[PDB]
């Protein structure tokens, strides 16, 4: 079962990190505005930021109780299960760093005025 836990896992935060891109592109200025009022946009995406991280905190975390439910399994080694939480510990610390930087491009982009913006 550790293997599908894994495979679970990474699929899910992947999922997760694709959802947060796709909710992201629909947060925009329409190209332009003042900095109060991008920075209500910024606002806006750093919740959705959050959202995500949460969403991927919590894949790991049903991910680590069902590896511990295996304990009860005489068969499944000790080894295998500690070896497989850390695992979904790296893989929740890839997931959150790449959000961190999805997040960071984004607000760079709301707030940055560009010279093809119309500007205030």
């Amino acid at each position: 079962m550790i293997n599908e836990i894994k495979k679970d896992a990474q699929e899910r935060m992947d999922k997760s990190v694709e959802a947060l891109k796709n909710n992201l592109s629909k947060v925009r200025t329409g190209g332009g505005g003042t900095e109060e009022r991008r920075k209500d946009l910024v606002k806006i995406v750093r919740g959705e930021a959050e959202g995500g991280r949460v969403a991927v905190r919590n894949i790991a975390r049903d991910a680590a109780n069902d590896l511990a439910a295996l304990g009860k399994d005489k068969e499944v080694n000790w080894f295998d299960i500690s070896q497989a939480l850390w695992e979904i510990q790296k893989l929740t610390d890839v997931a959150v760093k790449k959000i961190d930087e999805v997040l960071a491009a984004k607000e760079k982009e709301l707030m940055e005025v560009l010279e093809h913006h119309h500007h205030h």
